[PDB]
């Protein structure tokens, strides 16, 4: 039996520098770790049985809103109702799918690089990585292009309200706007629905009701746009400085997959999923009580050394590349393709048009931690 729990504190772990550090730190202290009112799970074994076991490690439990909020359609949802969520969304979301959209997304993304190779610089997460995600969300989903600015600004409100008590005036002003805005284009797309997805998932055999396809449209926003950007960012990043990897992937569809799904084993943007446990569970001769408040540590599994597989270095060879940096189980990303369609687009055509390049001088890449983001602060770039 193990009677002697770890505890770290959170905000001291050496993560801002190296994640590989950061984990290995935590990974280090035991199987489970316990920081801030949460109990980390810290290994594999546990991490992915965790993941897939939904009826013990429970995300409504974790996840369900106080009072009576929107539906956050399926994140918080724990099977029946997820796997009826999951099986709804899922012919949306798979790469043969969103492969049809791809000549809107490249052409969208040809015109963002181009507004950027001629300057010899940038900045790239305000001048594309924060971007980029939410101008393709636009394009995919058919909302109005001209309506970026408002949006973002949105979004990022929420998602910095979101863990808080005492919500500034301007956040729940931001809060209700966006509310209203969603909850219009919901309606219409009811009325009159078109070929596309927020029409097509009200109608049919199975339809969700308007507030579950708000509650997803929100969950949509909040989870699924700066998660890509964080990935952009640490993409450039490793592009920047290594250039002869630049030289491979330019015109290299095949390694540019590879490449990206290192960016995401390496630096996941969500690194540890939440779960509440819902009966005693025994972890590394740990017993945790029933209601026990879990995080799950994905980014730390991808790293463990376990295999060739899940080192701290980027690997571009091997004839597998496997991770769990969108998550697993039945949880697991509803948008991961989505995500790589995304970033291998950009990859792709930011070498098309920008070919080299370089980090701007002493620059040393940081997150800022702790926060409520794992992406770099800045990322500045030359070339020319
Ligand atoms: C590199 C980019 C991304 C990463 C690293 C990422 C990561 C993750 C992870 C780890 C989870 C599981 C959370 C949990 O188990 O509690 C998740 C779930 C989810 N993601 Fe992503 N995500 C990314 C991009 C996206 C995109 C582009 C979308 C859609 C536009 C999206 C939509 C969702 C949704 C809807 C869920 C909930 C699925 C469910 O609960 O069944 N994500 N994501
Ligand atoms: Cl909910
Ligand atoms: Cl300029
Ligand atoms: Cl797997
Ligand atoms: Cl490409
Ligand atoms: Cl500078
Ligand atoms: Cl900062």
């Amino acid at each position: 039996g193990s009677f002697y729990l770890p505890r770290l504190e959170y905000s001291t772990l050496p993560m801002a520098v190296d994640r590989g550090v950061g984990w290995k730190t935590l990974r280090d202290a035991g199987p489970v770790v316990f920081m801030n009112g949460w109990y980390y799970l810290t290994r594999r074994e546990d991490v992915l049985a965790a993941l897939r076991n939904p009826k013990v490690f429970s995300s409504r439990k974790a996840l369900q809103p106080p009072g009576n909020p929107l539906p956050v359609v399926p994140l918080a949802f724990d099977p029946p109702e997820h796997t009826r969520y999951r099986r709804i969304l899922q012919p949306y979301f798979s790469p043969a799918a969103l492969s049809k959209a791809l000549p809107s997304l490249r052409r969208h993304t040809v015109a963002m690089i181009d507004a950027i190779a001629g300057r010899g610089e940038c900045e790239a997460m305000a001048d594309l990585a924060n971007l980029f995600p939410f101008q393709l969300f636009l394009v995919l989903y058919g909302l109005p292009l001209e309506d970026r600015d408002r949006l973002i600004g949105w979004k990022d409100a929420v998602i910095a309200m979101s863990d808080r008590p005492h919500p500034t005036e301007a956040d729940v002003a931001a809060a209700r706007e966006l509310l209203e805005y969603l909850t219009a284009m919901v309606a219409e797309r009811r009325r009159n629905p078109g070929p596309d997805v927020l029409s097509q998932v009200q109608i049919g055999e199975d339809p969700l009701s308007e507030i579950e396809v708000l509650g997803l449209s929100h969950l949509l926003i909040l989870a699924g746009l700066d998660t890509v950007t964080a990935a952009v960012g640490f993409s450039l990043l490793e592009l920047a400085r290594r250039p002869q990897l630049r030289a491979m992937l330019r015109d290299n569809p095949k390694q540019i997959r590879v490449f990206i799904e290192e960016i995401v084993r390496l630096e996941p943007s969500a690194p540890v999923a939440p779960r509440v446990t819902t009966e005693p569970v025994t972890v590394g001769g740990m017993t945790l009580p029933a209601g026990s408040p879990v995080r799950l540590c994905m980014a730390a599994v991808n790293r463990d050394g376990s295999d060739a597989m899940s080192t701290d270095e980027l690997v571009m060879d091997g004839k597998v590349h496997r991770h769990w940096g969108f998550g697993g189980g039945p949880h697991r990303c509803l948008g991961s393709h989505l995500a790589r369609l995304e970033l291998t687009l950009l990859v792709g055509e930011w070498l098309n048009q920008i070919p080299d390049f370089e980090l701007a001088p002493d620059y040393a890449p940081e997150i800022r931690f702790p926060s409520k983001s794992f992406a770099l602060k800045n990322l500045p770039l030359r070339w020319s």
